[PDB]
C-alpha cells in the first residue's frame, strides 16, 4: 500500500506489529516499501523498542543494520537498551551494546541507568555485562539511591557482592540518609546486611531520621539479631 510521509506520527504502524513479533522478512518488506524504520506509537516507541523488549535478536539486527534511530526515549525516558535490560534479554542487550552502538549509562526519566534496572530485576549476569561494558556504578537516581542502593533494596547478594567488588562506596546516602545497610534492615535482607557488616558498614550511621539501620530493622527480625550482635561486639 501506501506510506503518507509525515512529519510526526502519532499512531502506531506495521512495522511496530512486524518488528514485536520478531518476523524478519514482513518487516524487510514493509521498510523497503516505505515504512518509516523510526515512527512512534501513540505511547512514543519505535519498532526497535518493540522488537528488543520482545527478545528478538534477528529483528533487534536487521531494524538496526537498516537505519533505526536508536536512542528514541520511551514515553517515560526509556531506550531500547533500558526495555531489553529491564527484561534482563542478554543477546539483544549484547548486540545494543556493541554493534549498536548505545550508551549504557544512559538513564531514564526516574534517574534508573541499565544497570539500576536490571538490578530491580534482579538479572545478574546483565550486570555483570553493564559492568564489563562501561556501567558507571556512581549513577544516582533522582532520590539520591546510586546502584548499590537497590542491589540493597531488592536483596540480591549477587548483585551486591559484584556492585562492591567494582569499588562502590558502601557508605553512599540518598536523599534520606540512608545507606545500603539502612536499607538492607529496613527490608529485611538478611543476606545482604551480613555481606555489608562483613565488609565494614558503620552500624553507628545514623540517616536524617537519626536513626542508625539497627533502628531500621524489625524487631526480632533475622536481620535485626545480626545487627545487635554486631553493635555488641563493636561497644564490646
Amino acid at each position: 500500500h501506501m506510506n503518507f510521509k509525515m512529519e510526526h506520527q502519532n499512531k502506531r504502524s506495521p512495522l511496530h506489529a512486524a518488528a514485536e513479533a520478531g518476523h524478519v522478512d514482513i518487516c524487510h518488506m514493509l521498510v523497503q516499501a516505505g515504512a518509516n524504520i523510526d515512527t512512534c506509537s501513540e505511547d512514543q516507541r519505535t519498532p526497535l523498542m518493540e522488537a528488543a523488549e520482545n527478545n528478538h535478536l534477528e529483528a533487534v539486527k536487521y531494524l538496526i543494520k537498516a537505519g533505526a534511530l536508536v536512542d528514541p526515549k520511551d514515553a517515560e525516558g526509556s531506550t531500547c537498551l533500558h526495555l531489553a535490560a529491564k527484561k534482563g534479554h542478554y543477546e539483544v542487550v549484547q548486540y545494543l551494546l556493541s554493534n549498536g552502538q548505545m550508551d549504557v549509562n544512559c538513564q531514564d526519566d526516574g534517574g534508573w541507568t541499565p544497570m539500576i534496572w536490571a538490578t530491580e530485576y534482579k538479572h545478574v549476569d546483565l550486570v555483570k555485562l553493564l559492568l564489563s561494558k562501561g556501567s558507571d556504578i556512581n549513577i544516582r537516581d533522582n532520590e539520591e539511591n546510586i546502584c548499590l542502593h537497590w542491589a540493597a533494596f531488592s536483596g540480591c547478594v549477587d548483585i551486591a557482592e559484584i556492585l562492591l567488588a567494582a569499588k562502590c562506596d558502601l557508605h553512599a546516602v540518598n536523599i534520606h540518609g540512608d545507606s545500603p545497610l539502612h536499607i538492607a534492615a529496613r527490608e529485611n535482607r538478611y543476606d545482604c546486611v551480613v555481606l555489608f557488616l562483613s565488609r565494614d558498614s558503620d552500624v553507628t550511621l545514623k540517616n536524617k531520621e537519626g536513626e542508625t539501620p539497627l533502628q531500621c530493622a524489625s524487631l526480632n527480625s533475622q536481620v535485626w539479631s545480626a545487627l545487635q550482635m554486631s553493635k555488641a561486639l563493636q561497644d564490646s
